[PDB]
DNA sequence: TTGTGTTGGCCAATCA
DNA sequence: ATGATTGGCCAACACA
């Protein structure tokens, strides 16, 4: 029953508990859409890691000649 | 007027546009997720080049300062 | 003003 | 029994 006490702890505990399985959701989403900005940035990071590493490399095979 | 017919189809309509714009978040989270693992193994494949090349530099330097 | 898109809350069923 | 999930729907508000 509505008027129930038992009936109102309940509805008043699983407010809370959906309103918090809800936002730990809103919340893990972010994070992935955040990861993807991560890696994005990391890998341009390291690309641009290979092209100074390989010209390095290129400037010192130069000495050869 | 919770009652009326206006009413009514109000509502439908914006349960309609509730679900759609769920189903939209919901593709769009499948697909920042897809993006994720497509990264990660560009990352690895990066992370070994770096690793590659600095190690033959590393190999090359050496060389030329041991004459 | 109107109509759709978003956001977040509630109820209830169901899972753990 | 209790907290976590999930899906249907309401309503305010953002956006056009």
């Amino acid at each position: 029953d509505k008027h129930s006490d038992e009936y109102k702890i309940r509805r008043e505990r699983n407010n809370i508990a959906v309103r918090k399985s809800r936002d730990k959701a809103k919340m893990r989403n972010l994070e992935t859409q955040h990861k993807v900005l991560e890696l994005t940035a990391e890998n341009e990071r390291l690309q641009k890691k290979v092209e100074q590493l390989s010209r390095e490399l290129s400037t010192l095979r130069n000495l050869f000649k």
